[PDB]
């Protein structure tokens, strides 16, 4: 009868600010389409305090729901969503609002899974923007030197394994031993901890003549380094840029004023990727996902942080130190966090 969300109740990057935790909400009916799913986990995004910060659409004001992405239970359904879907049955969705108890969802964009695992979340968000990124704007082929940053994070993790089994060498940045471990097991050709080598010196030397496709997540100077790397007929995929999400526009520093005569120079291109302007492929990557994922065929890591300060993410109220861990670079895999029944 009565939930618990997150809602953003005032616009900032900062999460904790921007976002409260109401206790005493009405369970959302689902119409005639939808579905009502009781969310068992819950996607953390490094984007959800661009959402917190009013970036997707700034004509919009508070409040609003949060959350990209959930998995669990369908314990209610419109008669139409009836014919596709039954109480009780596993699915997982990709819409805003996962951050609460209970989502409604419209049948049209719900994943049917085989149980309620945090792994096939893992692919919702993470998996495809990888897997379709790299399909549509990588030209992927055997012997392209490949490197990822936030390698060993949520989406980094795909482009990594993707790249791997489309045959390419593949390099990844990551901020720690674990991690590297961690990369390797993935069958990363090169892993670099980008704290205690510097990267710069590792591309220049092993890799003198570039990297044919960049999956860039960071930023700021990774972004630059990522430039100076490439090859002749280079790609840099803008995936992302985490290291500037923190800053009041969400921008983060890059020497980019010689941008134009570096791509001309190489013939090389930067280019942008937005996983909503590429919905169409959605559908065909979410199932080849989940069928290597079911299969054992792609590792599908996640970060419930038992190994955190304050351990597993348990409840609502642990979303806020998810996100810190995130942007404290701590986590392995996909950050998740659990809401237990
Ligand atoms: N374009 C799209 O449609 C789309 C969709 C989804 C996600 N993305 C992007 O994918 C990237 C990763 O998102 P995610 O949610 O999967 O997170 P994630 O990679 O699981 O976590 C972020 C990681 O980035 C590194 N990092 C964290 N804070 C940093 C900082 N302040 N400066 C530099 N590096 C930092 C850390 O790894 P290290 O150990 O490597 O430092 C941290 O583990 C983000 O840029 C996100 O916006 C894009
Ligand atoms: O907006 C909707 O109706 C749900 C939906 C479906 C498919 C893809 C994206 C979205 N929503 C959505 C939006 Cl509008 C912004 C940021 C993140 C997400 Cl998941
Ligand atoms: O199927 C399409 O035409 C693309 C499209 C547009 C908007 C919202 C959802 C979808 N596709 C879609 C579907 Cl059909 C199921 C699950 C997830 C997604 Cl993103
Ligand atoms: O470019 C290609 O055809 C190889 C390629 C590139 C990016 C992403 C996926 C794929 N192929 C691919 C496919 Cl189609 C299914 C499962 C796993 C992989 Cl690596
Ligand atoms: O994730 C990003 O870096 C880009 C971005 C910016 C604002 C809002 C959403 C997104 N990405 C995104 C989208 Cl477009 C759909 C589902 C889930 C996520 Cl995390
Ligand atoms: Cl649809
Ligand atoms: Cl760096």
């Amino acid at each position: 009868s009565m939930m618990q969300k997150l809602v953003v109740t005032r616009l900032s990057p900062n999460f904790r600010e921007a976002v409260t935790l109401s206790r005493d909400c009405p369970v959302p009916l689902p119409g005639d389409g939808d579905l009502l799913v009781r969310n068992r986990f819950v996607g953390v995004n490094a984007s959800d305090i661009n959402y917190s910060a009013g970036r997707y659409d700034p004509s919009v004001k508070p409040p609003f729901d949060i959350g990209f992405e959930g998995i669990g239970e369908v314990v209610a359904l419109g008669l139409s969503a009836s014919a596709r879907y039954t109480v009780g049955q596993a699915v997982a969705y990709m819409a805003p609002g996962s951050f609460a108890e209970y989502t409604v969802v419209p049948a049209s964009i719900a994943t049917p899974v085989p149980s309620v695992k945090p792994e096939y979340l893992t692919l919702l968000v993470s998996g495809t923007t990888a897997y379709i990124s790299l399909k549509e704007l990588g030209g992927l082929s055997e012997g392209k030197k490949v490197l990822v940053t936030a390698a060993a994070g949520g989406t980094g993790q795909f482009a990594m394994q993707l790249s791997k089994k489309a045959k390419c060498h593949v390099i990844g940045t990551c901020s720690s031993d674990e991690k590297s471990a961690f990369l390797k097991s993935l069958g990363c050709d090169r892993p670099i901890n980008y704290k205690t080598e510097p990267v710069g010196t590792v591309l220049k030397q092993e890799y003198p003549e570039g990297v044919d496709v960049v999956y860039e997540s960071v930023g700021g100077a990774m972004f630059d380094l990522a430039v100076d790397a490439l090859a002749t007929k280079g790609r840099l995929i803008v995936i992302g840029f985490i290291s500037g999400y923190q800053t009041p526009t969400g921008l983060s520093p890059v020497k980019a004023g010689t941008l134009p005569a570096k791509l001309l120079k190489k013939s090389a291109s930067v280019q942008g990727f937005f996983l909503n302007h590429y919905l169409s492929k959605y559908q065909a990557a979410m199932s080849h996902l989940l069928e290597m994922c079911v299969s054992g065929d792609l590792v599908c890591e996640v970060d419930l942080g038992d190994l955190s300060p304050e351990g597993r993410f348990t409840g609502l109220e642990s979303i806020f130190r998810a996100v810190n861990y995130m942007y404290m670079g701590k986590n392995t895999g996909k950050i998740v966090v659990e809401l237990p029944h």
